[PDB]
């Protein structure tokens, strides 16, 4: 029994499901019109009223989810929480009304998941184009057979476009055209690329496209296909009205009336830019993509594994070295975990494992400043399957893997605590250093790690450094590096005369 | 007549030559101890006394090069200038005693040129290992047929290791032992790779290795080869003495006595690390690499072209887009140039071209923040042929090619002035944006650029924007960007004359 929750701009959505004989099956769906993006202002601060509204919904969502284990639930946040400067404050307050962490995801991860949701709900063959127009952002993907090919997101949605192009809710040809051209403008750099890739079928998701389809059926269209001609009919109808408040289109809810016009403008902008001839509405979207992702992970299908393996190929990472560092780092990790079990968490363990595998990702840029270059790539790339904090954590572990360490600029995390991840930096630094000689590395048959808080002792075999003098110099340098970090101390020992 | 000069950490060097019927004819060579590296204090600030030694030598060099045009001289700076936090002060002071710009180059670039100098001087067949121990850095290169295969540089040299391991010039087994191991420690990551790669001959360059060779010959070794056994003989002779000041090995100058022991220690460490059996002395080194490069550049052969084409392959850059943006940018550049020709410079022209060609290098990191990611790769990668300022300038042009612009964040340059390079940023921003639609781009048949200092007017064909609405929106956003930059103004016009 799983649940996927999507904290969007216009609404918060939830889906609950189970798996029977390998097949997914929906138990319940929940939706509450929260208007999170409405509370977003000039300074990009969520208002106290919108935050109160959202907290009230998460308590209701937590009520429905009473008894669900953290593993059976995924809550994601999108455009509005990506742009809110006080996102952290909302997240922290949310902690007291819903016991599952909120995971902010990037626009390109959101687009990827929407595509997966459409693909899993709409299992119709062919290369698909997937469009999703939201309250704050718009996603566009071309893919086939659950494999994305092109993935994009743009900061345009019905809420933002309402304020920018329809001040006070005013409807006219000029306001509409400006909004439509603005939408095409945002797609300028991808039109040739998307059109030359092409698609067998185009599918549209979420509220704006759904309303467009419903108004068309109300206005006499014989089938549900959205076409350039039919969109022009919708525009003509819209322009018969002077304001969003008097937008009396058959089939529109009072709520949809506040955002339908800017949404339609973006939709027209999309069709204009990509020259879509036929678009059908999909019942799948983000929450379904999330639901299928979490389920695949219970079956040990984790796209992040593929992400890490593809990064290794893209950047020509020495796999033999990656594996040496991983083995060394994790041999020490198991001991650290053994001695401080309350601080060890499987999610951070996974991130440490990928950090070890990817610490040399920036080598093809330069060995000089390698930790900074590796961190640059990991922090700024598109990493399918990673949420924002996971991505930033992995980059952070890599950022501090060698040379002088001052933790002045350490990022804050809502999902991870310093007591849990600082020791992973210590472990990775030691794991890397011990493998400096690459293929010439002599690996000790045994290596004992003894921890007393952040005062660590590494005990090597009897007389080991007599044949590994350079390693000892590297360790003595690391001891000096740890002296800069308050609380950290490194001691090196060797087993005594037998 | 042309000359190559390098400002090292112990010696400054020069070579003067001329080309006769396809052949390089070396006219003369100069080596002068300056020991600039001794002036590097704990805060990495070059001392006044050291800067004065450097400037006095540059004055002498300038006089030697009287009548040489700037195109006929290339001066490069290595380790000491890379490390000096006040390098810019020294470079500004040098402007008054020698009229040629001093080009600081990376350790990697230095290593590459050293290998090139050995190859051009040692016309011998085979894959070569090249070791060069300077006063401040040590380079190790494996290459063949004038192409480097493995290129490395480490921060260890005969001047720097003197202070570090032999304080007060005190010589003893423990001090020597430490220096030798420290040199091996710096080679940790490259030994296996280098040893597997192998070489048909090992060549050594610069003063430390030349001194080791000269002392061995004076000791009676039958041939001039440096071997591990012979190095142990040198070490034993060295340890007989208590100080640099009393190092009476036959064949060492008083100047060489001050740095011979730490250099010897590094040499032993290199031999331990790479398992070298025989090291032959080469008389070619960095200055010869610079010299042969300058010569190729007269014949329009520039390794930077290969560097730019290699980056395009490495990062799968769209060549059609690169070409589109280059053409657009350079068509406006020629108009800019003709309106203020004094402000144009061949060097900066070449860097704008390459910036246009490589502005999308960071696309594999992300489509968003492209200007930042592209600049990051260009700023931090090894780019053969480029000096530090050229590399940073090229990366800077790319860094500012889109989005909000803030001139207060620009880096300083000794070689380029804002009046010469800010218009390159303006040209590139325009060239890129006019091609936003890629292959779907509509290229205007004409495009006139009119400049009034930094108030620029772009004049498009009659009625051009009626069929290119998105391009106008992009240009309007660019106009807004310039309105936030003092003195910069963008005006967009259409020719007013109707045509049939």
């Amino acid at each position: 029994e799983f649940a996927a929750v999507d904290l969007g701009s216009n609404s918060f959505h939830m889906v609950i499901a189970r798996v029977v004989d390998g097949a997914m099956q929906i138990i319940g769906r929940l939706k509450q019109r929260v208007h999170l993006a409405d509370g977003l202002g000039p300074d990009n601060m969520l208002s106290e009223e919108a935050m109160t509204r959202g907290l009230n919904c998460l308590s209701l969502f937590a009520e429905r989810l009473q008894g669900f284990s953290p593993a059976s639930v995924c809550i994601v946040g999108t455009h509005t929480l990506r742009q809110a400067l006080n996102a952290t404050d909302f997240l922290k307050r949310a902690e007291k009304v819903i016991p599952y962490p909120i995971e902010i995801i990037s626009g390109n991860e959101e687009a990827r998941l929407i595509f997966m949701g459409v693909e899993h709900t709409q299992p119709e063959k062919g290369r698909k184009l997937v469009i999703d127009i939201g309250g704050g952002s718009t996603e566009l993907v071309i893919g086939e057979n659950f494999e994305p090919i092109l993935v994009e997101s743009r900061r345009m949605g019905c809420v933002s476009f309402a304020q920018l192009y329809f001040p006070g809710g005013v409807i006219n040809k000029e306001n509409f055209q400006r909004a439509r051209m603005a939408a095409a403008q945002k797609l300028e750099t991808l039109t040739w690329q998307f059109r030359i890739q092409g698609w067998n079928v185009a599918m549209g998701a979420s509220g704006t496209i759904k309303a467009a389809h419903e108004v068309l059926m109300e206005m006499g269209e014989k089938d549900g296909i959205i076409t350039p001609e039919r969109l022009e009919k919708l525009v003509k109808e819209v322009l018969r009205h002077r304001n969003f408040a008097s937008l009396s289109l058959p089939g529109l809810s009072e709520e949809r009336k506040t955002v339908f016009v800017p949404g339609l403008a973006i939709l027209c902008g999309v069709f204009d830019a990509l020259a879509i001839r036929e678009l059908r509405l999909s019942d799948g979207a983000l929450r379904e993509g999330v639901l299928y992702e979490m389920e695949g992970r219970f079956r040990h299908q984790d796209v992040r594994s593929r992400t890490a393996s593809s990064l290794a190929n893209q950047y020509h990472i020495d796999s033999e070295q990656a594996r040496r560092v991983l083995d060394t780092t994790m041999q020490m990790y198991e001991q650290w975990r053994e001695q401080q079990p309350k601080l060890a968490h499987p999610q951070l363990e996974a991130l440490l494992r990928w950090a070890a595998m990817l610490h040399e990702v920036g080598l093809n840029i330069n060995h000089s400043g390698l930790h900074r270059h590796s961190a640059y790539i990991l922090q700024n790339s598109d990493l399918p399957g990673f949420n924002q904090e996971q991505q930033l954590m992995m980059a952070t572990l890599v950022r501090y893997h060698r040379k002088a360490i001052k933790l002045d600029d350490l990022p804050r995390f809502t999902l991870f605590k310093k007591k849990q991840f600082l020791p992973l930096i210590q472990l990775l630094r030691l794991g890397v250093l011990l493998n400096n000689q690459r293929q010439a590395t002599t690996t000790p048959p045994t290596l004992t790690l003894i921890t007393d808080d952040s005062h660590w002792t590494l005990r090597f075999p009897h007389d080991w450094f007599s044949q590994n003098a350079l390693v000892l110099l590297d360790l003595e340098k690391e001891q000096e590096y740890w002296e800069g970090v308050a609380g950290w101390r490194l001691k090196i020992e060797e087993e005594s005369t037998p």
